C-alpha cells in the first residue's frame, strides 16, 4: 500500500471524533454493543471509493464494471486488502468477525458464514461508517497526509 497505516494521533483522533455526529460516533467509535448492518449502498454514483468516515482511508472501491458476487453490495470490492482488519473474537467465533478500519481502528461491519462460494463471506458494512469520492475526485486526506492521499483514489 501506498498509504500511510499509522494511526492518527491523540490530537488528530480528538479532531476527527469531534466532527462526527452522535449517530456517526455510535457506530465508529464503539465495538460489539450495536447491531449489525448490511448496508446495499444505492445512494451514490457507481464509480468511486468508499473512505473510512473517521480517518479518510479509501477502504471499498464500487464500479460497474466489478463483479465480486453476491456476499458484496452491488459493484464492490475491496480498495486495498491491506487497509481492512478482520477481527475473531472468542465471543462469537465462527457465528461472525468484526470489519475496522486498519489505521484507525474503527469500526465498519461484519463478515458473516453465509455467502457464497467460494469464499462463503457476506461483507456487512454499515453505511454510517463510509463516506464517498466520486472518481477522479481528490481523496479527504483528514491527517493530511503526503503521497498517494493527495490524489484521486
Ligand atoms: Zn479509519
Amino acid at each position: 500500500s501506498q498509504f500511510d497505516l499509522t494511526p492518527p494521533s491523540p490530537a488528530q483522533r480528538d479532531a476527527l471524533i469531534a466532527g462526527l455526529s452522535d449517530e456517526e460516533q455510535r457506530v465508529l467509535l464503539h465495538h460489539g454493543t450495536e447491531a449489525p448492518f448490511c448496508g446495499v449502498f444505492l445512494d451514490n454514483k457507481l464509480d468511486g471509493v468508499y473512505t473510512c468516515r473517521l480517518c479518510g482511508l479509501p477502504l471499498f472501491r464500487s464500479n460497474a464494471k466489478f463483479d465480486s458476487g453476491t456476499g458484496w453490495p452491488s459493484f464492490f470490492a475491496p480498495y486495498d486488502p491491506a487497509h481492512v482488519r478482520e477481527i475473531r473474537d472468542t465471543s462469537y467465533g465462527m457465528i461472525r468477525t468484526e470489519i475496522v478500519c486498519a489505521r484507525c481502528d474503527s469500526h465498519l461491519g461484519h463478515v458473516f458464514p453465509d455467502g457464497p462460494p467460494p469464499t462463503g463471506e457476506r461483507h456487512c458494512l454499515n453505511s454510517v461508517s463510509l463516506a464517498f469520492t466520486e472518481d477522479g475526485q481528490p481523496l479527504p486526506n483528514p491527517l493530511q497526509r503526503a503521497g498517494a492521499e493527495t490524489q484521486p483514489a
